[PDB]
């Protein structure tokens, strides 16, 4: 056929997904199959439906089949990246990431060395891990989740200050979690600002009772 | 410290004489730095091309392995041995060495390490992915007669002939020319109705190159 039917067919495809019906996206997508067998983006659109059916070893061939393409491919690349690190095949994910980053002109660049970062973690891979997170924000640095990632490994290292910079850029992304609330006290203490401390505690305390977290602020409290 | 000084300096003479086409010799001076630091990375690194020069594969093997235990993000080494297996057909290999090489972004044969990803992409079939390597490597360095050669056949098979022809001429002012750029440049020339270098360079290919397949396809008029 042609391309513009092929693509139309993906996006309702998507569209479907996006929203949680993946017995019915799996219509679309596999008319855009039929119109371009090799499309990437079909067989990439199809893995995440399987993904989402949790059927791995389905999604995984569509993945594949997806890259066999001689296409852009740093999207699909990225997302069997992800799919490869929930199957906890880390050195699969970090392969597939690398060629990924090697994209230029893809928007989610910087989310693809957070990702190198994230999976170089899982590997006890920290001064990498490192090395991915600064190559992240040297692209962008308002990127909350990968400055929290710094502040947490400099916090670790005992690099306070550096830390804490971090740890400052993440906190105006404004999006506090358990973990984040408690690297927060543990900074604003060694920096003696016990305003923070109690600010952040009583987040925690509210909004993660339960939590380890809480738990280690109140011990250390 | 002192003892890292002898290690580089037989590192270094080692170097020499595989430099100087003495590649056997090349060994005694490595050995003697390995005995000072059975861990030094560029000591095997060096070792492993000697075995590479010699055909000796599996032995080149071990070498850049251990070469790469000691730091496995080492660009230069990285490069040199995904070059060893694009050069023994382990293509997949080579290619996730090269990709782990190109992250080191202030390597000076960074250029190198993109030509070596858009030869090994050739090999895989992917001619697209292949040009943008090829492109990559020359943005990092427009020097390369080489690069620029296996541009201008990408782009002559798209027919896409004017980027072709910038690329050919690129390459053509780098000196060298072979049977293979002979023909493309040759087959350039018929589309740019350039008779001057089209009987000229069949010329060189006749003369030169009279038992290659390229100069018989010429006759063919290809």
């Amino acid at each position: 056929g042609r391309d513009e039917a092929r693509d139309a067919y993906i996006q309702l495809g998507l569209g479907y997904l996006q929203r949680g019906n993946t017995e019915q996206a799996k219509v679309p997508l596999r008319k855009a199959l039929e119109i371009d067998p090799s499309s990437a983006d079909a067989h990439a659109a199809l893995a995440v439906v399987f993904q989402t059916e949790m059927e791995p070893k389905l999604a995984d061939e569509e993945y594949r089949k997806a890259l066999a393409s001689d296409s852009r491919n740093a999207r699909v690349l990225n997302n069997y990246g992800g799919f490869l690190y929930e199957q906890k095949r880390y050195e699969e994910a970090y392969q597939r990431l690398l060629e990924a980053s090697q994209d230029t002109l893809y928007p989610e660049r910087s989310r693809v060395f957070e990702n190198l970062g994230l999976v170089s973690l899982q590997m006890k891979k920290p001064a990498q891990a490192k090395e991915y997170f600064e190559k992240s924000l040297r692209l962008n640095r308002n990127q909350p989740s990968v400055a929290l990632e710094m502040a947490d490994l400099l916090y670790k290292e005992r690099e306070y200050v550096p830390a804490r910079q971090y740890y400052d850029l993440f906190a105006q992304g404004g999006g506090q979690n358990a973990r984040s609330l408690l690297l927060g006290i543990r900074l604003a203490k060694v920096f003696e600002d016990r305003d923070t401390a109690a600010s952040y505690g009583l987040q925690l305390k509210r909004l993660y009772p339960g939590s380890l977290e809480y738990q280690e602020f109140q011990a250390e409290k």
